[PDB]
C-alpha cells in the first residue's frame, strides 16, 4: 500500500548484551529514531518488508576493546547476505560497516546477527537503518 | 515544494584547518558535487531542510597520522545524533564513517562536528552527502 | 524512461584476481543481487546511467593480509570522484568504504578501480551498489 517506508535505530548505551541476546546473537537497538510504516520490530530489532520492492540497508556496529574480533552479517530470513568485520585494540573504537540493496517480498525479515566474537563492553553508537527505494509489481 | 532534494560535498585538499574551523569544530568541504534545491550552505557546510520529511545522511571523514584519535558526529541543531571514530597510525589513511535516516522539520540544520581530536595534516578524500527520501504531510 | 533504477553486486569468493583484472585494475563482482533496468554490466562490473539524474553509490571493499595497503576509487568515465583506504595486518579483515551522490548523464560509466596495492588473497564480502535517487529534465 504505502510507498513511504523507512526505519532508523541506534544503540545509545554501553550496557552489556542481554541473556536472550546471548542466545540469538541478534544485535539490539534500544533507540528508534525513524519507523515510518511501523515495519521495524524494535522488540526484536527486525525489519519486515510490507510489500515487494527494492530495499536499502546500512549498518555500522561499533565496539570497544574486549579481547575479541567480530563478524557482523545482515540476515535475510536466516541467511547472510552481506558481512562486515572489526579488529580489536585498546586505542580507539572501531566499526564493522556495510550496506546493500536487496529485493524483499512481503513478509521477508531483515536483521543483524553477530556471527563471530561478542559485544562485551557494549556496542554504543551502533546504527542500523533502511528504506524502500521503490516497490515492484 | 520540490520533492527532489540532494547534496554531496568532498574535501579535495590536504590543506590545514582554518582559524574559524579551529573555533567551531565544524568540518568544511570545499568541493560541492551536488546541491539540488540549494539547501546546502557550502560556506558553512550545513544542510537546512526545506520541508518536513525523512532525510538520509552519510559521511566518511578521512585523516592521516597526527598523534591524535578523533570522534566525528552528525549534529542536528547542535545535538549529536550519530558518531564515528578513527584511530591513529602512520601505516595508512583511515576513516570515521557512519550514516542514518532522520526526520527533519523545515529549518532544521545538519552538519558534521569534530567532537574529539583534530584534523591537522588535512582531511582529504572526506565525504558528506544526503538526500530527501520522502516528504511528510 | 523508467524511473526505477538500482543495482547491487557482491564478491562471494576468496578466488584470486583474473589476468584481465590485473590489467584494468577494475574490481569484479561475480554475484549480482539486484539489477533493475539492466544498466549494470556484470561482465565489466560497470554501471551505465540510462538517463540524466542524481545517482547514489556505495562500496565496501574487503581484503585480507597480503603485505599490501590499498586505495580504491569510484571512477566516473575514467576519473576518480571519491576514494577509500585500508591498511594491512593479519589480525582481521578490513574494508575500504565510501559513498557519494553524483549527477550522471545518459551513457556515463561508473565503476571501482584499485588505484594502489593489490587484492591478492581475494576480496570476498566486498560490495558495490547504487540507485537512481531522481531524474533531471
Ligand atoms: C553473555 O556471555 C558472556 C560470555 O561471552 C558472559 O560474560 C555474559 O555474562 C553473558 N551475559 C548474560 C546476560 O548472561
Ligand atoms: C588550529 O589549532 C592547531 C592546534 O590543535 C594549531 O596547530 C593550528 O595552527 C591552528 N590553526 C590556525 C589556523 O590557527
Ligand atoms: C596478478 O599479479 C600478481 C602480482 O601482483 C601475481 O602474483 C598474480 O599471479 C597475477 N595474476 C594473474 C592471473 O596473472
Amino acid at each position: 500500500g504505502s510507498a513511504k517506508v523507512a526505519f532508523s535505530a541506534i544503540r545509545s548505551t554501553n550496557h552489556e548484551p542481554s541473556e536472550m541476546s546471548n542466545r540469538t546473537m541478534i544485535i539490539y537497538f534500544d533507540q528508534v529514531l525513524v519507523n515510518i510504516g511501523n515495519n521495524f520490530d524494535s522488540e526484536r530489532s527486525t525489519f519486515i518488508a510490507p510489500r515487494k520492492g527494492i530495499y536499502s540497508f546500512n549498518f555500522h556496529v561499533v565496539k570497544v576493546y574486549n579481547r575479541q574480533t567480530i563478524q557482523v552479517s545482515l540476515m535475510l530470513n536466516g541467511w547472510p547476505v552481506i558481512s562486515a568485520f572489526a579488529g580489536d585494540q585498546d586505542v580507539t573504537r572501531e566499526a564493522a560497516s556495510n550496506g546493500v540493496l536487496i529485493q524483499m517480498e512481503k513478509g521477508d525479515r531483515a536483521y543483524l546477527k553477530l556471527e563471530r566474537g561478542n559485544l562485551m563492553g557494549g556496542w554504543k553508537y551502533s546504527t542500523f537503518s533502511g528504506f524502500l527505494v521503490f516497490p515492484l509489481g
